């Protein structure tokens, strides 16, 4: 109602302030974290470059994350408990599917995997009683026959509980609207739907008629832009060729199409990755050396200097993730 | 040398007796039974289960399995320890790699992958202290690149360590010779490799020639059978068509060949199932009401009244998988 779930427990609307509605604390895989913590070189490694990442995030204004991560991104929420209490930020937990489900997922039927995504908000995370706040769901190319069960699952979860859906939409070809059509076959209000990674094309036209149709869009990506590296092939299809400006202009470009309540904004950000080739992560800490501070100390600058008034700014880290997270069913 | 590591603590090679060396506890994913318990019901339900399954097994004399689910079956070694307290009877835990490692895994190096086994075996399984005693890989068909640094990751481990490596190759599929020349291109030695599912064919020209290298032959799936299930396409293709009288006859044929000393004989059989369609435990239960008492109850006295000596019997169901276990550098 006026009470969005975090890892430490219930938070008033009031509380959550500035918002990063598109985090991780670490991406990975399901029993991953447990089964080999020193590919991290420690759990505690981990948790304490964690802390102060969020640490830093918090003193750039950051008072809560939503970590995105979900089942089978290896999300353990009894870590996110630990570092959000060490960090003093509020984290949200997620449910859903990413695009690495195991076998005892990716064989289950859509009322399954509803009842799955259902015990994660109503009841808890695995024994931790941590329950979550958001539903995150990916999709590929034009929405795979699997993504599909998931998106309408997600969907029945939702309409359920009042709790928001965020997409993962990695697609050159206007993926949103694949989902958008799935969502609202389900009976699913827009207002209810992040449509994700949206800060991925400069199709602008797109993103205006999503906005209009109430979907929120999810600038989420920012600092993956990146610049500079075209000799590891492998840091252009985690990455990018645009530049970050490319992509925060975006969100002046909705704000000036008059939807600057459906945007939200994000890093995209982890502390930690082993989805991945190993030492990606430094990679890129060191393109972005901000990490989840890159949003506060450099797009929110850069659009005031573009002539984004406060308010607007405020409304968009602070009004909309509240807005958005709030679980609703109107 | 003498002593195998079970989810319980080091045992003598003496202590293990009559050992089953492929079966599960429960098929799942990493990471499920404590995400979605639910699923099998309950924890405690699936535990309660395992335990009345274990206990009917050592009352038909067993005193040993070898849970070979691996970290993507979903192995849950805090689950293994708790039933094989209760029930009373030893399990060996597995490190190794099935059939669907997540992105954390198949991307690692062969280095890495070592290092990952290595760590199941002498340190430990996730945060318990309890270590591996045997390694489990697996193949489609014809071997992955994947795949093939997941073999010579468990032949580098094995030969670290001295615990030995089990396979599994998909239903009727006879892949030993591929598993076998990447092992020995690593210097791995065959008596230390267990070619899993050879029971899944009849080609007996194949097993008998692995037998003569040295190998360990894994007639282990023996109960498996859709004999009246043809209606069921997911029972089938899991099952498959082939009696266990037929899988049984395959125990005798390679000892009548003389290659008593390589055969290991399991039912493969689960408690629980989530890495498959959905209540497909309820008809495999149908199918095989022993569980894994099976093999003592069935396939035992079976070759008994086809004239296998008991003493040969006594050889393959426990001297061979205490050579087999008891670990060698
Ligand atoms: C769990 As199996 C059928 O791969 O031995
Ligand atoms: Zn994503
Ligand atoms: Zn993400
Ligand atoms: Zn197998
Ligand atoms: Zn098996």
């Amino acid at each position: 109602g006026d009470r969005i779930n975090t890892v430490r427990g219930p938070i008033t609307i009031s509380e959550a302030g500035f918002t990063l509605t598109h985090e991780h604390i670490c991406g990975s895989s399901a029993g991953f974290l447990r089964a080999w913590p020193e590919f991290f070189g420690s759990r505690k490694a981990l948790a304490e470059k964690a802390v102060r990442g969020l640490r830093r995030a918090r003193a750039a204004g950051v008072r809560t994350i939503v970590d995105v991560s979900t089942f089978d991104l290896g999300r353990d929420v009894s870590l996110l408990a630990e570092v959000s209490r060490a960090a003093d930020v509020h984290i949200v937990a997620a449910t859903g599917l990413w695009l690495d489900p195991p076998l005892s997922i990716r064989l289950r039927s859509v009322e399954e995997l509803t009842q799955f995504f259902l015990r994660e908000i109503q009841y808890g995370i695995e024994d931790t009683g941590i329950r979550a706040g958001i539903i995150k769901v990916a999709i590929t190319g034009k929405v795979t026959p699997f993504q599909e069960l998931v998106l309408r699952a997600a969907a029945r979860a939702s309409l359920a509980t009042g709790v928001p859906v965020i997409t993962h939409t990695a697609a050159s070809q206007r993926g949103g609207e694949q989902q958008a059509a799935i969502f609202e076959s389900e009976g699913l209000s827009p207002s209810r739907v992040c449509i994700g990674h949206s800060d991925e094309t400069d199709d602008l036209s797109y993103l205006t008629a999503l906005a209009a149709r109430g979907y929120l869009i999810g600038l989420d990506r920012i600092p993956h832009s990146a610049i500079g590296l075209e000799d590891n092939a492998s840091a252009t299809a985690l990455l990018g060729s645009r530049s970050w400006q490319t992509r925060a202009l975006l969100i002046k470009a909705l704000i000036d199409q008059g939807y600057m309540k459906q945007i939200l904004v994000s890093n995209d950000w982890l502390f930690g990755i082993s989805s991945y080739v190993t030492n990606i992560m430094d990679v890129m800490d060191s393109v972005n050396p901000d990490g989840m501070a890159f949003i506060p100390l450099r797009v929110i600058p850069f659009l005031r200097e573009k002539g984004i008034p406060q308010e607007t700014l405020a409304g968009i880290t602070v009004t909309n993730p509240a807005r958005f997270l709030s679980p609703t069913l109107r």
